[PDB]
């Protein structure tokens, strides 16, 4: 456990009174109340929306992690996209090359022709440089 | 950091014609330049241990495998595990449904609770409701 997952798993399961894997405004409100806080039904749905990546109005364990990390959903989202980008950028120079895309896609089970790889890099290459950078990846 | 600049320096030495790939011909020239007379078979062999895409020649990412001391199967397994780690947000060794949904969404694939639960279904071989590493390797 990191800056403790185990503790966050503890916390989450306190909040998630009914064990359904999500924390509602209802359940969130009960806990805040127990600590002598009086949030409104809007303050609560706001607390949830800060982290509600799948937009369902409720907090699942992953999104709960965002909360615990202090982050908003947009920031958490950007960390995850970067971890993805890093899987492809094997040499870590900030750009995915055609060879890297082909190499890693193949290693992840998706064998692509030199045709399909060159096309995928074409499409995403906005800077015009023959390589896919982080901002370019983000689409 | 310095490792990669020197690996990049090395690759360009080998890849005399700036191709972006290293052939048995080019590989053989450098070995010849130093101590050895490898056979065509020995060279094709050297390449085959890192040729992930099977095209018979060494590109730069495959060249990194060599320089990491690895074979292609080992390199491949590390890259899968890095992928698995993107999904396993809490790092306990299992991709939950909530995790798959959460990370797919954040990578620009919004899936229904329906499709996520199906995806975990199909890859979940031991029936525990979660996708472990070996199960992930199978799904890919
Ligand atoms: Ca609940
Ligand atoms: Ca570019
Ligand atoms: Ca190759
Ligand atoms: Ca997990
Ligand atoms: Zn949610
Ligand atoms: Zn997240
Ligand atoms: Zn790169
Ligand atoms: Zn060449
Ligand atoms: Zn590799
Ligand atoms: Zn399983």
């Amino acid at each position: 456990t990191e800056e403790q997952i185990a503790e966050f798993k503890e916390a989450f399961s306190l909040f998630d009174k009914d064990g359904d894997g999500t924390i509602t405004t209802k359940e969130l409100g009960t806990v805040m109340r127990s600590l002598g806080q009086n949030p409104t039904e809007a303050e609560l749905q706001d607390m949830i929306n800060e982290v509600d990546a799948d937009g369902n109005g409720t907090i699942d364990f992953p999104e709960f992690l965002t909360m615990m990390a202090r982050k908003m959903k947009d920031t958490d989202s950007e960390e995850e996209i970067r971890e993805a980008f890093r899987v492809f950028d094997k040499d870590g120079n900030g750009y995915i090359s055609a060879a890297e895309l082909r190499h890693v896609m193949t290693n992840l089970g998706e064998k692509l022709t030199d045709e399909e790889v060159d096309e995928m890099i074409r499409e995403a290459d906005i800077d015009g440089d023959g390589q896919v950078n982080y901002e370019e990846f983000v689409q």
